[PDB]
């Protein structure tokens, strides 16, 4: 057992079937001893007394609130939280993995510090999340993070739509040109009812960098069936462009989101002339001098 | 009054004409306290009496060491400054301003956090300066700054002659890539004679920015009376130069940052036909508007 805020205590339990339960013991938090009753949430009635409760706990009905008393007044309580480790693996049952057997997914727009890590939901209920910097060892990449927020769009996956949960954070000092010699660590805690697990990820910003899809994508016809179509750098990418710089790869549509899923043509320069004469005409980015994300297909009708 | 450093004493004293003088106490650091005498160097002789000395100071006169004595020896001495304030404003007499109401000029070749700072001064005797970091606060861009120099450059102002001081100073702690969210701050202690004043002035590394003129400019002549004129950046500027790029103006003189006509390029050759004037060029941040380089000239000359 060992506390994770105060009040709230996480029990390791092995759920091979044959295991023993843990053996925990809750002190309720008075100045008086004698006449202490306790009571749980999952059970009607008293289940012990004294100032110190042991028990056994092995299924979730051992688990909950836990609440002292005497002479009928509300002393302290204690919630237990369980951590499952099934033949010596945690469990990762709250989390669904995307089409990757990743739980944990982190994009960043630009090189500022700045990123957003998302993660899947088995069920949409009853769910806290808590995401920190990893470690915090002396050389560790400080991380500020916010709450995690329910994305209203669902993630399609194979035949169901999983419920998506995504937190923006924010690296506490940046150096923007120096190269990142250590990975950002972070950790995701997550909790379903009375249930305890957590998850982690390490990568570094020049991976994840995924910049907008361009902007202000226009068409502007010639001789020939010939038209011109141009487009700029999205206003969240790092600047000067002179120095981050943006690659660019054009596509037409005569009527699957990962940069080489179509075939298409790549220019680097912010316009080019193609002759379609009827579809769509897609572009997409990505960093120039680094294999990073690709950005969204932003795409524009070719008018006939 | 207040204490500027151990036994040197600053007095606040109204220069209008009717003001009163201000009443100070000076004790004698020594164990005893009977048969003590004082004198002063503006003051020969006796003065006063006793382990504590009460005077009124209004004038320089009631300035300058300030000396106990018991039995003919020296025991102790302070030494007092006035700091003017007339009209209820500091006196600013020690320094002469620069072409603006200024007083402290600062410029730094780069972006490293290295820039120097100078000054101005009426009269070049009995003179010594202290420049600090302002209020060196919690989230103050802390700063180490060397000893004050006379610099063999003296200055024009009008049509008379000012000796001009300078300093070197370091930030402490340096991102030069990081966008500057607050200004440094300096106070500069200014003294002469028995007279203190002190000066503040704040600023971007991003605005005191003046390059090294371009190095290496050369000139190749060419057939058809045309030459090709080159140059590099200097060797004091940021790098990379991908990041910290600098725009060079290129002038011809038959025989300093917008005061000339001149066409402009940011690739560092052009090619030029003068049949034998000269060509300068001159450097100048890309992407903020910060003081441009001394110019750099090459003679033109006829041949191949
Ligand atoms: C991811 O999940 C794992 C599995 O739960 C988790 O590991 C647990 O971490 C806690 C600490 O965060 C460990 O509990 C500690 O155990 C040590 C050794 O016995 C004790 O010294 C600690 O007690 C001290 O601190 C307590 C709290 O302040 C005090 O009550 C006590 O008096 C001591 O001062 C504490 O009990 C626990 O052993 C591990 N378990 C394992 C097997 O790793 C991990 O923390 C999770 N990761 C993240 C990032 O959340
Ligand atoms: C630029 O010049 C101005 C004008 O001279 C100058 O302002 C003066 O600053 C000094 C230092 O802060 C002030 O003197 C102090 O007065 C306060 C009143 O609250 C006292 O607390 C101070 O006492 C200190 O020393 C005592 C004895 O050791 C301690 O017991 C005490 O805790 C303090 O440490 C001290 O007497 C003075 O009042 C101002 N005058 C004004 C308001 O003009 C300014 O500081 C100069 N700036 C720089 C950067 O030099």
């Amino acid at each position: 057992m060992w506390e994770l805020e105060k009040d709230v205590y996480v029990v390791e339990v092995d759920w091979t079937p044959d295991a023993p339960g843990e053996t925990v013991n809750l002190t309720c938090d008075t100045p008086e001893e004698d006449d202490i009753t306790w009571t749980s949430d999952q059970r009607h009635g008293v289940i012990g007394s004294g100032k110190t409760l042991t028990i056994t706990v092995k299924e979730f009905l051992d688990a909950g609130q836990y609440t002292c008393h005497k002479g009928g007044e509300t002393l302290s309580h204690s919630h237990l939280l369980l951590h499952k480790k099934e033949n010596g693996i945690w469990s990762t049952e709250i989390l669904k993995n995307f089409k990757n057997k990743t739980f944990l997914k982190c994009e960043a727009p630009n090189y500022s510090g700045r990123f957003t890590c998302s993660w899947l939901v088995q069920r949409n209920m009853d769910l806290k999340f808590n995401i920190k910097s990893s470690s915090s060892s002396p050389d560790s990449r400080a991380v500020t993070c916010g709450m995690a927020s329910l994305s209203a769009e669902k993630v399609t996956l194979d035949q169901r739509d999983y419920e998506k949960y995504s937190v923006s954070c924010q690296e506490d000092v940046t150096c923007p040109t120096a190269e990142e010699t250590l990975p950002i660590e972070l950790a995701l805690e997550a909790r379903q009812q009375n249930k305890y697990e957590n998850y982690s990820t390490s990568f570094f910003i020049r991976d994840i960098i995924k910049p907008d899809p361009p902007k202000n994508l226009q068409m502007k016809p010639l001789k020939n069936s010939q038209v011109e179509v141009s487009w700029e750098y999205p206003d969240s990418w790092s600047t000067p462009h002179s120095y981050f710089s943006l690659k660019f790869f054009v596509r037409i549509q005569r009527k699957e989101e990962g940069c080489n899923q179509k075939g298409a043509f790549l220019v680097e320069k912010t316009s080019t002339e193609v002759q379609c004469k009827g579809g769509n005409v897609c572009v997409q980015a990505q960093d120039r001098y680094y294999n990073s994300s690709c950005s969204k297909w932003a795409c524009v009708p070719c008018r006939v």
